[PDB]
């Protein structure tokens, strides 16, 4: 469900 993914750079956790 979540974008909670290693990348672009760093870590992000989008609560889609």
């Amino acid at each position: 469900t979540y974008s909670c993914h290693f990348g672009p750079l760093t870590w992000v956790c989008k609560p889609q």
